[PDB]
């Protein structure tokens, strides 16, 4: 029932619980932190191109940042490649695991196709 | 044989005809030595649609490499023969009734 | 005054079964002794977790008795993700990718597969 979109460019736009867009700009309000209860409400959301701009700046910087823009990532699952790339960067880092579940859809298809044909050539002959 | 731009010439008119092993195997004498020689082949390899191994050897020489990875196109098929097991249940089980 | 007999008697029970490999020298410089023998043996078992359990503690603080158990579910059949943690656990690793193999039949009944319709459509109508 509810669709909110954001683009980016200039000027200023505050509405009250949640998210919070960088680049300059002056502004002030009251209260602060919250990075990782902010930080939760952006991966189990949607944000399909518009996501991954964020990661790549917080796999580009900081070190607990990192870390968690990658749990970030884990728990939305479609979003690998780009993460090897961000640790081929500059020194040795720690992968996770996403291949296990794809070797299930691999040898299981080819038994599907087998048994597929052995019934539609017993049914004319 | 004689000088050397030859050489560089004839792999380089053998990208185009390209065939299996033929123009498989001919790329690894391309990396046996050379900079560049070893890389304009390099681009051979993939164009075979599918070939690793001579990836993954010459990648432990001394500086840094590369590497591209398929997938996907895979995952929009699995999708498809679950769309037919279904129909051609539906209906052969709507039929015994 | 002298008699000899010698009676020689020979039943062979088809049931003893000894499996010896090879693989001691390579170029490496650097070889770790004690344990070994015993293992490569009961390789020959595997299955089930407790089999998976095989290679917890023997892929941690051993070099030459880690290839020994890689050289192992290789000659089995599918098997993996452990296979990489152990990788991370602080150290590097060589040799794997035993599924490289299947990368083939399946674009291939890919490419076929899709032949084997746009035909009898453009058959049809």
């Amino acid at each position: 029932m509810g669709s909110s979109h954001h683009h980016h460019h200039h000027s200023s736009g505050l509405v009250p619980r949640g998210s919070h867009m960088w680049k300059q700009s002056v502004e002030l309000a009251k209260k602060d932190s919250l990075y990782k209860d902010a930080m939760q409400y952006a991966s189990e959301s949607k944000d399909t191109e518009l996501a991954e701009e964020l990661l790549q700046w917080f796999l580009q910087e900081e070190k607990r940042e990192c870390f968690g823009a990658c749990l970030f990532t884990c728990y939305d699952l479609l979003r690998p490649d780009v993460v090897l790339e961000l640790a081929w960067r500059h020194n040795i880092m720690d992968f996770a695991m996403p291949y296990f579940i794809q070797v299930m859809k691999e040898y299981l298809t080819k038994v599907d196709k087998l048994d597929a044909s052995e019934s539609l050539r017993k049914e004319e002959e």
